[PDB]
């Protein structure tokens, strides 16, 4: 197999900035103690691609997570904050668009390459948080 456009996400990334994540988590419904501890985390994210399967791992002092998925194909995800959600991730104009659905609610997480950074934009009900990762 040769290159894929998604290979631009592949690598080891470290969180360097976070804006409005507490308010985003509030909107998602995250409880106090989880918000405080999760908010402190400075995770590393490892993204790899193997055939049609994309894997996103996150390692931090808060929680270690891993999701593997095929674009456009819904999967079960247990989030860092312990929600059990139905997730679908697609590629739209170079941007990984990740929708999580649970308990009649929905949130969208966009991951995109900007310069040498990987920018993560999380949106829930008018509230947006921006998290920026750099190469590790
Ligand atoms: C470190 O704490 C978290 C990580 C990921 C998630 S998530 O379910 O994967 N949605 C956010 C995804 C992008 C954030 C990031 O990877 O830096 C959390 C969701 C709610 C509260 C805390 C979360």
């Amino acid at each position: 197999r040769g290159s894929h456009m998604c290979d631009a996400f592949v690598g080891t990334w470290k969180l360097v900035s976070s804006e409005n994540f507490d308010d985003y988590m509030k909107e998602v419904g995250v409880g106090f103690a989880t918000r405080k501890v999760a908010g402190m985390a400075k995770p590393n994210m490892i993204i790899s691609v193997n055939g049609d399967v994309i894997t996103i791992k996150s390692e931090s002092t808060f929680k270690n997570t891993e999701i593997s998925f095929i674009l456009g194909q819904e999967f079960d995800e247990v989030t860092a904050d312990d929600r059990k959600v139905k997730s679908t991730i697609t590629l739209d104009g170079g941007v990984l668009v990740h929708v999580q659905k649970w308990d009649g609610k929905s949130t969208t997480i966009k991951r995109k390459r900007e310069d040498d950074k990987l920018v993560v934009e999380c949106v829930m009900k008018g509230v947006t948080s921006t998290r920026v990762y750099e190469r590790a």
